[PDB]
């Protein structure tokens, strides 16, 4: 009589470890392939800056294989780490592989010639690149 | 005439283990769910700070895929782990993936240029991101 | 027990293409496929 | 009279234990040793390599400890990882450990004067030594 | 009939689960704390060194939080890792945190000027400190 019931407890052992199973292949597939695929690395340089009136210019070059988004830009004080203009762009720029694309600092900021800044760009994803420049 | 008692317990502990096979599957999938679903983890980065007279305010983007929501703001001194100012924000204020937003430290703290200083922010679910810049 | 693995997969225009490897030894029946969406596990297309 | 089933189930169960056991042991052991044994290390270093006509041989001696059998050589293109010629020695070479002998690449293959070319063997087991020369 | 059997074996059940969990809560105890005790780390570091005559003196260190006991004393060989003179110390010496000890290596040895000499200290539970010196 109790190997009725032990059998049934074996049928349900069973059953249990065919659904543990199955969340854990969905798991460690879903889990896995998702570490896979954040593993990658994205690249950015800026070639060039351009200073007109009080708007400044930055060309951007995707050096990488795989599409970039910019999503803001700022001109940084000197050894400070404090912003002196800039801000998320109005409409995210989207940079091709291989190619290049012009970016404009958010808004108006004066500038003092001869003076330190540094311009910094950075991608939808986080990456980030920057140069300095004298101002004119 | 035991047979009969036998057969009964037999039918019982059939019962008793349809039982324990329905709650074991129900138990295994709230469980699992949970696990699964507290699995995923949330990226933060601030990017740059800013003072205005005796308030700081800092830009988060949420790098994840996930929205992420902003609780608590904090000035550490540095070495000591010890807060100068902050404390649970007014409302917690939600940033989009990809997006950004501007995060104000709560309360007023006086600070002294060129003093060593740790801006944090802690998320919702505890996620923590940092950086430190230079008081001007 | 039952064991898949998918090689690689292709895009052509709006149609996607998975070649899908049995590393086991039992015959295998596909019964669907998805497209999920990331970290939201919401399908966008698929079906029976 | 439950009483002797369950008896008999404990039996059963002791001595699907020892089984267990018995099976456990020996695979532990076996997979256990097979990776102790595959945790070795393996080296290679090519002493100098020289020209005659259109045949290229190289000089190989074992800073490792452990016997060694060469089983390939090839001349692969600069930058690029294109061999021009080479393939699976018609017999492999054993070398002994703190021993020199020398490898001739299989075929015939031509080469250019002051060119950049790449000389690469590998043992029985995978690992890999190489190194690069003037063309005469 | 056999219901009062198996009531009785329920009963039987029952008990023994209280004992495995009485013995189980108290063993993962013991064994839990002890590996939690034991995952402490140690700390030693040896200041300078003096000669006089044929007497080796150590200066040690206490950075750690924990009392240290020294048990031993060498003086090693250049790249051979061959004792010339050491043993077990007549008296094991404690040093408390934040303090310094003087030790000496036991017996007497014969040095040579201007030689490789390594110098070494081991704790009671292991920990190894050591450093080189010139002999005068």
């Amino acid at each position: 009589e109790p190997i009725v019931a032990a059998v049934l407890l074996i049928v349900v052992a069973v059953i249990g470890a065919v659904l543990v199973y199955l969340w854990f292949s969905g798991y460690v597939t879903r889990a896995t392939s998702q570490a896979e695929q954040l593993s990658a690395a994205e690249q950015l340089k800026i070639e060039a800056v351009s200073k007109t009136g009080t708007t400044v210019s930055v060309n951007v070059r995707n050096v990488g294989e795989v599409p970039v988004k910019i999503a803001s830009a700022y001109v940084l004080n000197a050894t400070t780490l404090t912003m002196i203009c800039g801000g998320s762009l109005t409409s995210p720029q989207q940079i091709d592989p291989g190619t290049i694309q012009t970016i404009n600092v958010p808004g108006t900021c004066n500038l003092i010639a001869g003076a330190r800044y540094i311009v910094k760009v950075v991608t939808a994803r986080g990456t980030e690149a920057a140069a300095t420049f004298i101002s004119p």
